[PDB]
Order: structure tokens, then sequence, then C-alpha cells
């Protein structure tokens, strides 16, 4: 039961819009919207969406495995060894948000301050004192982008695993000699950095030049979650505000995916005429190039929706019905919809490109979709005795001012973390929060396993979070 | 009773080192160290210090007023009008951490997300709807450094007031015509930006080329807080670890100030031989150029302590007794003291240059000194009924889902804020936290009105803060 | 009779290596090497070559026309109008080295100082006073690379014509409204800059992603000059020094082209065994990325010559027989061949990327191949009475200190220029030298219509140019 | 007899404006204007001037020696050794335009292609084979500005000598150990680069913060050439066009110097009323910041000529009588004088900042003043037998195809060069032209020992240079 299995199970349920049913339903963690800062829904005049992993949630592990297979196949085509073909995607290894260290070839899980929580070299999990040799302060400077790459998108899950597979393969393959910064194959030296760059290039190639999109669209039921409540929620939003799409994908792919997402024998509710996907949006913008979108953006272009090609020239005209935009900037949205930033709720899955940047650059209100949360929540609840023991142990140890029973803290930490996978929870390792967790709290005003959870609150709902006080104020 | 009056009153008290006396004393807010993240003092092996506004706290408002007067005098010397000479520093106007908007000539108090809390044009406090014309989303993008300047140091207090004085003067002086982005004086146009740049240049000039240092050192009792407990605390630190100085000031100024700070007829405790200031430090580094110090830094140089001039060439030798360093980098400290970042507690007042950068770039532990806290705390406690009313009002309004009694929320917000000054508390406007507050919580592991408060805790003390949980974990 | 017709006629002649025959032959302008700075051939220890338009000279106008057709087809595929398909390449319009002005959509021929010699908007040649409106000083700042693009390669000939075709088409097509900086098609505005960028992108696409290479290699006799004297010259060079190839092309294309260039039933001379092309080179380097090659370059890689793919990793080994390199830098050549810059004669056609950069960055000796010279020389000689009249007229006008017979100077200038084509000589407009001419003189130590002309001088030859004197020295 | 002695001798002569006298006078090399490209004076509508070393020629070696002494004194004040005080400026050592190599501490004289003509380490002239160790290709990449500094202004003459003095001193002083890249003094390492930077900083300091200007203006007769023909030439220019001043100096210094330059008991000619210097200029611009002036420049400001301070704000008004400008750009000149670039003759001594940049960035006509030419010409003529022998030797050697009598070429080269000084002629070493010579020819349309030489040609004069032909055109 993957996170997408949870989501698709919830998706198959029809909406009971009886108000008592709704209030009961959202009380359950799985159908809940979680709140980091208060948000009066009544003040939202525009609801904006990302597509991939927001409206179109790709099924797991099938989609990751396809991405993996095609990336491997690309590496082999450019000359990586044939043994790569015997790799197979393993959903139990990667957790999202890990940092690849290109100097030493390690996957690192870090807290918000760059402190090392976990360090794996290939599939070898490096214990504390062993990590000191390479990380003397058990710390990385994560903004060193020449050295560190943060794998924080769901598209990065296959490469997260593939990096580890590669390091493991080269390390254990007798043709190569392991060195601190890469591998020696006679008169060739493959640095972890060049290896990392080849992988990044292959993932990009698969998405943009290869067969990933083709293979996705020829079996959308296998690869894409579908939910008849989507048009219900979007039609409700359109009654109280304006609705827009701003996606990095191109028009042709967007059209295939969105058409599938709305392909039911009905419109918003059962019994109603089907309406085309485009009719749910006051503004549709493709090729958005987020996060550049939230600064200067790119020139505004118009899509010829018949050919799927761009019309030649910059589009200088007004918002009209049936127009599809390409490129532009977040100011295009504000200007054409007559909105200020705080009137906008933008809904997406990219913690950096969607949520952090829209908040910091423009003051948009933010809703972060976290697909894995559908399953992380089940683990959090099922294993809460483990976390509470860890809390009591931390309390007890601190009150003590028999301390070598803090190896008990290491053991419980490991057991808890393993319930989530080899790289633990998205949100923490034991009692320590990840960078990702901290970013979620700081930049996502609201978050949930799916944006569909908004359906269970009225549009006048006031989402509340407690005020923060400084220690000297408390 | 300024914040420095509080500090000097506490400074005049001799240290009672009876352990029961210490435990009683630190319980009081004023003598307390506040904790944002847990810190085991036992793990600190090096204590590092900034000088200005950390070890040498300048007396208020006298020091600000001297800075103001000399900056004004400099502007007049380069050709600003004679009327500037009738300005006089007013400590009740500026609060630290405001943003000068160089496009429209406004001082802005903002939250952590760039939302406007207060907007003043000269001495005119612009109410909510009036601010929308210039700030349609009541929001600034604070990283727009071409437009916005964050006045976050205590050295910036005089210029904070002076900017407002200038805008007020030009606005009301009939020789000039007020325009949206500056002032017209016939065939001359003075933009707020050029005006701001002249002020910045004059403040710098006063500190580096003018008479500020000279006038400071000729009356140190008037300008500098002095506390006989300083050598006691530093000698205690030296018993359990190493002690260092890393200051942006030059050797000659540092020597004058530090000599004064240690000028008592005794050493660490009453009755003990006086020792020179330098003897309290295992490493002394001047001309540090923080925050560049925490990245590449500059070449390491040696001071000829006899002349106060730099020796010619890069210093390539070891740490030795009596050597004084100039320039270098944070790695110089780590290397010469045999320390890792988390073994270091760095103590300073610059939220950006000392605390944020040392934490983010190197993983140092941080202690932020906040001089104004000595007085903010007195206001917070004296006026806590006002804040609690504001809390109950916010609760009551939210539970309501007679709402026009949220003008009561505006009124109480204003009354509370005015107790601190015209620009309110350093840490909040009503129930909304400032950018500065948020930075303190995120980057200062510990903070206090003075670093001297460390004297009241044993060096094995475990400072504790509660673990943070995400909303879905709570 | 195109310039390539001249070259192929000369190519069909077998080499008479009788020394009297050689001395007679090189006296003819067509078989001559021209000298800008003295060069003792005896001091050259390495002869280096570019491939495209140096060893492999593409036949004209067939190759340009193929490039044109495929570029047009690409533009139409991305949505340019169908009328583009009725364009046909016209070799009489473009001259190499023109500057496209992206602001106003003009092709400009300029002197070395940026003074306008010719200005065409589409096919409208703009006379002197008319050009002043857009060019008030009849001058461009050619290093303004955001605005001006210098079309100085032979690959740029088709786009040179296509830019003019496009400007002419849009101007005369009633669907569009001509504006100063581009064209209006209702709510779309196509700037000359965006148009230029689409053309540049399409040319690149055709070369790298499209069918140009495929179509070239399937009819090499149609598209590529071939000369049995090539291996004779290269084998002679190998007797007195080392020989290398440094090309921006990839291995697979290089191999197809070079194999064709050496495909005769003999080796160096008639009657000798054929040898593979690779055997003529002490070092072969592909994917050179000139001109970046002459600074930092890129990492050195090794080609798997069996697959045509790169081996994985950086190549760290020595020069060995049969190895093919990829990437690297000019230092790779120097190091592996044991050469200093002045020991190297580098032979290429790219005035910037080959000749200027190798000279300026490394001090290499330079031989510029200028394919069009084979025909320009015929015009220069056939029409020399016109140029001499122009000289006498310039003399006579200056001595005069009836001046309106300087329209005679304009007329003769026009008649002379038209003998070369609509954009005149590569090297001048009337008595004014082009930028290209000036670059040739300043950076090409030697130049010729073909590098094959070296065959006619012994390898001890001292090429001589007169010393330059300043005016006060003369 | 220094170059300034020549200039002052010519300056003391009154102008005989009889037209036959003028034609006779300009025929002499010393009073001649030399021509690199033809220039019809009749088309010049604006004559523009630099001040320092153009209008105000500083006397040699007195001015250089003052600059030297004060720079030395500054270095000693910041802690260089006392032995520096025994240095004394020696005019026979430096030639202008040398390159300081900061890696190895050498002064280099180079040709236009970066080939080494002369290499001195301190006062040790390094012969050919010895230079190969550090310069394997006897070549530098002169645009490597991190490594190489081109000393091409007359203000750079003292530092040129001082660099050599320093290298010589440290090398021969037993307290220091000479290393490849600098000097070791125990635990201090002084790199040639840091040494060079200290010298550069001291020269700047002397000019801007020190006593150089003060000492200059208190003895203007000792330090500044003065010529009563200056106002005659400028008044003549004003009859046929407009006249402007664009200087990097500030108003106060400009006023002192210009007042002195016009301090005669007469105006343009003897017997005429004296007029203030400002009356000779249609536009006066100070603080020009050339060469940034010829791109974006800086904001346009107005000088309060009473105080010598800038008025506050950007000057937005028109050109008016008595206004003095500060900052701005070359476009300010064009706009306010109603001129295009080719209508402007700009007259200055800075080959880069005045002449190259005005020509390349704006297409201005250029007149380069070369103060040393007044004496170089005397050497060129007095020693022309030496140069002619060198020419005949070069001819004879080349015709030979007894070659070890090219040591005769080295000997004559050395003897010729020594007549000019230890670093030879500004314009050549033997038969090889310097970088400076090449820049003069390429960017100075006209040049001369003094701009006063324009007085000897009528304003309708057509200055002629021969057309350039390519080798294949000749
Ligand atoms: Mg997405
Ligand atoms: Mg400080
Ligand atoms: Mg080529
Ligand atoms: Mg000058």
């Amino acid at each position: 039961t993957s996170w997408s299995d949870r989501l698709q199970n919830a998706a198959d349920m029809p909406a009971n819009m009886d108000k008592h049913a709704l209030k009961k339903y959202r009380r359950e963690a799985y159908h809940r919207v979680f709140v980091n800062r208060s948000l009066a829904m009544e003040k939202i005049k525009c609801f904006g969406f990302d597509m991939d992993y927001t409206l179109a949630v790709y099924k797991s592990p099938e989609y990751e495995s396809l991405g993996f297979e095609l990336t491997v196949e690309r590496l082999v085509s450019i000359g990586y060894p044939q043994e790569l073909l015997s790799f197979a995607y393993d959903s139990t290894f990667p957790t999202r948000g890990l940092v690849f260290d290109t100097l030493y070839g390690n996957l690192l899980k870090v807290d918000a301050y760059g402190n090392l929580l976990v360090c794996a070299h290939g599939f070898n999990f490096i214990r504390g004192p062993e990590t000191r040799e390479q990380y003397p302060n058990k710390f990385i400077q994560r903004d060193d982008t020449e050295r560190f790459y943060i794998l924080n998108t769901l598209f990065n899950l296959p490469e997260t695993y593939l990096l580890a597979c590669l390091v493991d393969f080269f390390t254990n393959c007798p043709r190569y000699t392991s060195c601190e910064t890469g591998f020696k194959d006679g008169d060739l030296f493959m640095s972890y950095r060049s290896m990392f760059q080849d992988v990044r290039d292959a993932v990009d190639w698969v998405h943009y030049k290869g067969s990933l999109k083709e293979k996705t669209v020829e079996n959308l039921e296998k690869y894409v979650v579908k939910d008849g409540k989507l048009p219900l929620l979007l039609s409700g939003m359109k009654e109280v505000g304006k609705v827009f799409l701003a996606t990095n994908s191109d028009y042709k792919y967007t059209d295939k995916i969105m058409t599938y997402l709305f392909d039911f024998p009905h419109g918003p509710k059962p019994g109603s005429s089907h309406r085309p996907w485009q009719s749910y949006f006051d503004l549709i913008l493709v090729d958005a190039r987020k996060p550049l979108f939230f600064g200067e953006g790119t020139v505004l272009r118009q899509v010829d929706t018949k050919t799927g090609k761009l019309k030649i020239g910059t589009y200088t005209g007004p918002l009209q019905h049936g127009i599809v935009y390409s490129g532009g900037s977040s100011d295009t949205i504000c200007d054409l919809l007559g909105a200020k930033g705080k009137d906008i709720l933008y809904i997406g899955d990219h913690i950096f490109g969607d949520i952090l940047k829209s908040k910091k650059r423009q003051g948009w209100r933010t809703f972060l979709v976290i697909p894995e949360l559908a399953q992380e929540l089940h683990v959090w609840t099922d294993k809460s005795s483990l976390f509470e023991e860890l809390q009591s142990l931390d309390i007890f140890l601190a009150e003590l001012y028999i301390s070598s029973i803090q190896r008990r803290i290491k053991k419980v930490t490991h057991d808890m973390d393993m319930c989530y996978g080899m790289m633990g929870s998205l949100f923490r390792s034991g009692s320590r929060q990840t960078l990702f967790a901290s970013q979620v709290m700081r930049y996502a005003d609201l978050y949930a396993a799916s944006f569909i959870n908004l359906l269970y609150y009225p549009f006048s709902y006031l989402f509340r979070a407690a005020h923060v006080l400084m220690p000297h104020e408390s």
C-alpha cells in the first residue's frame, strides 16, 4: 500500500456534500488540511494550481520505476556499463529531500541547519564517528551548490535511488578502484561529480527528449491518479473566485493529462453534463518556467491550441475566453485576474519552486501538496508509541543532567525511522526535524496529502494556527 | 531610564558567586539567558566575542546622539542645507530593524514575510488604506537590495532617525517640491535613493574618517558601559575552554576600548592583581571583515602591537603568545584553536554578520546580545495586561467566525506599541512578530540583554528548549 | 563559377613537385600564400587543423542552399507562415561578415571602427542620409552583443540571406504592420530581435538535431570539395613536424568526412598504398569547443572509436597511438606534443574562434583559410581598372582641397562593389576596408584561398612582410 | 634636456601667425601633427580636452620625483622598511607602457601580440634564454588582469621605477629570502602581488588623500608647463566650433591649474584683455570618470563654483552660461552641444581612457598627446644611422635565407635602445614595435608631442594618411 494507493482509494469515494458528513470527514488526519499560519479562506479570490504531482499525481512505485528504467537505459546508451540494466527500482530506499554530496558520493539527510542526520555511501549507512572523517563538524553548507544537490522533488526519487545504485556498483565492481572523490578505471577517472552530472542529464533527457511522456500517456490509468471529485472542487472554487493553471509543462502534454483527469461521464457532480477541462479555468498558462516565473519570468506568448504550437510574437492583447498563455510571469496572473498576492492561494507540490518562491517573491498564500503524506500519516499513527517513547527518553536524559542508556535513544530512533523506509521519514529522523519539515512549516501556509481536502471545508472557513511567542515572551 | 542605564545599573553590582544566589538571580528575566535551541554548555570548548555592542556597549542616547550630530555635520559640510543643524537626536523615534524604502522614502516595519506592519513617511504614520497606493499587497520583497535597506544594527539608529528628519524637512520646506520618488529644487532633483546614499556615506565617513572614534575615546565614561564582572566571566571561561576576540575594528581602537573595559584596580575578582586585557584571550583577531570572514575571508596578517600597524606580508606562522592577527577567516580560528564549529559559542550583537552567517556558513553555536532588551523587558512586564487583552481579543474575534469591534484591536495595538516608542517594539507590532524577532528565533541559539548573564549559570548547564512538532504531528 | 568551383578545379590537378614548377605555380595569386607578418616555416614544429571549411570545404551554393532549405523548413514547423517555403537561396545577396542589427532589422557592412559602409533593410539598400535617422553618427558599437550579431562564418551565409528574406516578407505582407523594431499581427508583436533569435535557434537545430549532417554524408560528392593533394601535403608536414586535428565536430561526423577526404586509390602520392586518415595525425581531438578551447577548455575525454561514444571519465593517461581525444584545451595539445605556441601553425577558417583567439590567448602562429578568396581574387584582377580609377579619383579630390564630382566616387564605388555581389566584397566597399579585412590583417599571420597552397613552398620557406613604421618614423 | 624642457622651450616662443611662417614651422617634426587616418578639420565642430598631461603638462623629472617621494613616504608610514627613504627617482630607468607581472615580479616591455621584448627583475635585465624558464613561449596574455598590470599613463612613471627599486631592495637585503613569487621574512611572506597592490594603493592615496595636489599648486612654475599660445589656439577653435573640457579632476584642482595656465597679462594674443579660463569653454565637465564616462557614465551633477562643492541632486536643466557640470557621460556632451561623434575631436594623453574608449565606444575623432615625443623625436633623428643599420641588417639576414652575425643585430638593437633609456623607446625595441606604438596607430587618428601643434595648420586643413591595402591587393 503505497502513498498513491491511499490517494486512489480516497479518490474512488464519491463526495457526500452533506455538511455534517464533511465536518466528520475532515476531522480524520487523512482528509485534513493542516495549518502553519492562519488563513481566512473568505479572503482568497483566486485559486491557482500546478499540474504535475498536484492535479496529476503519478502512481507509485510504477511511475518512479518507469523514470528509473528509462534513465538507466539512457546512461547505458551513452556508454555506462551493461550491468546497470540489472538494477531495479526499489521504493523502500529513497526518501525525498536528501542531499547528494558530489565530492564524496554520499546521500545525506540533514536538518534545517545542515547537521547530518543520516549519511549513506551507496547502500552503506555510515555511523556517527565514521562520518567525522569526511564531515568533521557533522555539518554541510547546503547553499554550496557547486558541491551539494538537494533532491527535493518527486521527480528526483528515481535518481535518488540510482545515485546510490551507481556508487554501490562501482565500489563493488573489481574493474574500478574506489578513491575518495570517485573511481579509477585505468587511465579514466570518474569523479562522483561527473557521475552525478551524467545522471542529472539523463533524467532531464528522459523527460524532455526521451519516451517518458509517450509511455505515460499511452497508459494513463497505470500512471495517473484520477478522482471524480476534482471537477466538483474546481467548480465550487469558481463560484467564489477565479481559478488558474500555471504549469511548467507544455500545452500538448498538459492537454493529454488534464483531459484524462476530467474524463468522466459527468461534469462537477454525477448526473451533470461533462465540460472540457479548460472551462474550469479563468486563465491557463503553460511553459511557466517556475521559479523564474516569480521574478522576471519570460515573454508572454499565446498557444495555438489547434496545433499545440506557439503563435509567433509576444502576446500584447487582453484576457479572453479560450486563450491559452505560455511563459509570462506571476505579474501576468495578477494583472489579468485583477488580483493582489494575498488574494491568491497557490497550490503545488514543489517546496522551492512553487511554495517558497511565490511566498518570498510575491507574498502569495500557499498550499503545499505532499503526496507521500497519505502514507507517512499512517506510519505516524500506527507507530506513535515509538515516538512517545523517544520523547520520554529525551525528557528523562535531560532531567538526569546510567547515561550510556542513550544508545536506547539510538536504537528506538533507528526502529522508528525504519518503519518509513531506509532513509526514514520525509519529516524527521527520530526527534530531529529534517530541512524539508522546516521548509514546510516556514513557507506552506497550509499543507495536506492532497488539495482535494479543501473540498471538506466551507469557502468561508478560517484556518487557525497559534501565535508564536519568543522565549522571553512565554 | 534607557536600556544602557539598565545595563550600567546591573554592571555596578559586584558578583555574588554563591551558587544559591546565582540560581535566584538568573530566574529574573533581566539576568536570564533565553533559549531558542537546546545547548549543552559542557560541549562548548571555545567562547568567541565581538567587540562593539557586545563587550563594549555604547551608552544611550549619548552615543547615538554623537553619531547623529557628526553625520549631520558631515552632510552640511558636503552641501546639505544649514537647517539640518537644528535637528536633534530623538531616542523615542527609531526602533532597530526598520527598512528604508529608497523608491518612496518610507521607513517600514515588516514581519518575517515582508508584510507591512508600520509605514512612516518622515514623521507621518501612514494608515492602512493610504499605504495601498504605494504597496498594493502591503508587502515588500526585502531581498530587493537595490531598493530596500534594512537598518538592523545599533550603529544604524542615528541614521534611522536622520532619514525621517530629512524626509520631513524637505517635504515641509517651501524651496522644494515633493514628488513620488524625491524632491525638486528647480533644475535639481534629489531622489530619496541619492539622499539615502548620501546619509549612508556620511555615517561611514564619520566612523572611518571623521572624529567619532576620537570623541569616543576622549570620554569613555560618558560613552561606554563598564562592568567589573567582565574579567570574572572571561577568566571562568578560560578555565573550561579557550577564549577569542574576532572584531571588525582595528587594533588601535580595539586596544583603547578593551583597555578601558578592563581598567579596574583588580583582575578577575576584587583583591586580585590586574592583568592586561590581552591575557584573557587565547586568540585575538582584528580587522575581521565579518561577514566575509565566514566565507573566504581575507589574507591573514599580523599586527605590530607596538606601532599598531600591520607587518608587511601574509602571516604563515603558528599561534603564539602575544601575537595579534588581522583579517583571515573563521577557518583561521578553527585551525589555530583546534576547534570544530559546534565546539564554538560565538557571542555578538549583529543578527546578520555575527549570528546568521556564523550559524549558516559554519554551524557555530550562537549567542545574540540584544542591548535594548534590558529596557524592552521592563515594558513587556509593566504592560503585559495590554498584550493579554490583545490575545483575548484575537481569540474572541476568531471564535466569532459586532466584528467592527476589531477597531478595538487596532487601538490596543497602538497603545501597546507606543509604550515602546514611535516605531514600537523591536520584536512585534501588536500580535505580529517582526522580521527581527523571527531572525532571532531562527539563528540565535541563545540570546540575552547582555552576555554577562552567562555568569549566572554553571559551565555544565544544559540550556533547554522544547522540541518543535509539525501541525500533523501535534 | 562559384568560389568552390575554383577550388575544385585546382583540386583536380595532380601535384607537380618539380621545384621549378612549384616556384612558377605559387607566383600566381590563386596558388599563393599571402603574408601579414613574417613567418619562418623552419621554426614551425606542429601543424594544426580545423575541419569544417578548412580540410572539408563545402561546395557553393549547394551547401548553403541545403542549410537554407532546412532552416526554413524548421521555422515553418515551429509555426512561421507557409510563404517561407517559396523562398530560395540566392548566393548573389549575402557577403560574409555582415552585422545584423536586432533593434531595427538591418544588415550592416561596417569598417574596423564600426562606421556604416552599407545598410540594407530586407532588400532595400538604404542610402546615406536615410541611414542617419536610425544611425545618427553612421556608427555602431559592435561589441553591444545584446543588439548586434556579427555573421562572420560560412555557416552564417544562409541565415544572412534568410534574415533579409524575412524582413522583406513581413514588410510586404499585408497581414503585418511594419513598426520601427518589428511587426504587428493584431495582438502579437514580433520584434526583429525575437525573429533573429528564432532564426539562430533554427540554424543551430538544423546542424545539431536536424537532418543537415545526414543529408551531407549521403551525398559527399555534391557537398564536399575533394583533393588528392591533401595527403601529399599532410605527409610532407609529418616529415618535418607533428600534425594535429582540433575540431568542434564530433567523432562520428569527423570520421565520415575525413574518410571521404582521403578516399583515393592511393596514399600521399599516386602509386602509394592508401593509409587511413587517422594515420596522418599525431593527435586527433574532437568536440574541441573553440574558442573556449583556448582558455579553460573542458575536461579531457577519450573517444571509444569503435562505438563513437565517449568513454566514461576524464582521460588521465599519455598520448598513445590510435587514441582519439574529446574536449580538453589548447594546453592539452602543447603538453602532449611538447610544443610552445610559436612552434605551432594553426590552420582554420574561423577568424574569431580559430585565428584571433589562438593568437591572442596563446601566441600561436596562424593561417587563415578564406574560401571565397578563390573567386574574390578573380574579380579583383578582372576589375582592377575600376579600383585604380577609384584610387585616382580619391587622390584628385584630396589635392583639390567641381567637388560635386564626388558622386562619380559614389558611382564607381557602387559599380565595383556590384561585381562581387549585392553586399560587395568581403574585404572592402570601394576604397574602405571592412572589419573582416582589418581582422584578417591583424590576426592572420598568413592567409590564402586554401591551405593547400602551402604545398607550393618548401618547409624552410621564410614568408616575409615589410616592417611597419609609425608616421613620425616614416 | 627632458621632454618637458623641449615643450617649455617651444612654449616660450610667441606665435607668428603669418601663414608662410606657419607652413615652414609645421614642416619641422617637433611642431608637426602626425596622421594615422585622414581627418578633414573642416568637419570638426567640437574640440574637446582632457586636463592633466594634455592642457597641464607636468614638468619632468620634477613632477615624477615628487610623486615618487610621496609614494615612498606613504609606504614607510604604513610600515615598509626605512631603507626605502634612501631611494631617489631616476628618470633614465622607466619607459611608459611596461607591464608589471605580479606573479614573478618583472617589468616587461611587450609588442602588440604580447611577445616579450625586454624583461627586468629589479634592475637585472634578463636575457633571452633566461626568460624562457618563466615565459616558455616568450609571451604573456596581457588581458589576464589578475596577473598583469599595464603601466600606460604618465602618472605611472614613478611607480614603474618604484616597483623595480623594491624588487631590487628585497632581493639584495639579507633579512629576506627571495622566492619565485615573492619574499620570505620569517613567518611573513610578501608576494610580488601584495607588494604591487600596496604600491598602487599608495600612489592612489598620494593623489587623492595625500599632499601631492597641495605641493603642486604651491609651486606651479616648478611643476607645470605654461604657454601663452594656449588661449590663442582655444580662441581660434571657438571661432569655428565649440570647445569643451572633460576631466577626471575635481573642480577645485581644475580651477587652480587652469587659472595658472591662463595667467598672462593678456588674453588670446598679446595686447588683448585677459579673460577667465572658463570663458574659453562652451561646456566644462569635471569628475568625468573616464573611461566609464564613455559608457553609462554617472549621474549628472552641477558644481557650486563659489564653494567648489556639488549642489545636491541630479541636474536636469539646460546648458547655460557659467554652469559647471560634474559626472554625466559622453552623451551629455553630444546632447548639450548638438554634436555627433564624428563632429568631435577629443584631445588627450590617456591611450586607453581617452583615446581608445572614445573611438571604440562612440566613434569620436581622436588626437593623442604624447609628451615624451618631444624628446623621443630628438633621439630618433640624432640616432637614425643606428636604425637604418638595423634595417639593412634585417634585410641582409632575410636575403641570406655567417648568420651568427645576428648577434650584430642584438648589439645594434641594444645600443639604439639605450639612447632612449634603460627601458628603451616608448615605441619600439630595435625593429620591433611596442604594444603602445600599435595602440597609437590603431586608435589615435592624429598625434603629436603637444596639442599646440594644431595652431600651425589652418582649421580647414585636410590631414592625410595613405590608404591601407591587404597583401593580396598590393
Ligand atoms: Mg508539480
Ligand atoms: Mg558588534
Ligand atoms: Mg571551420
Ligand atoms: Mg590626462
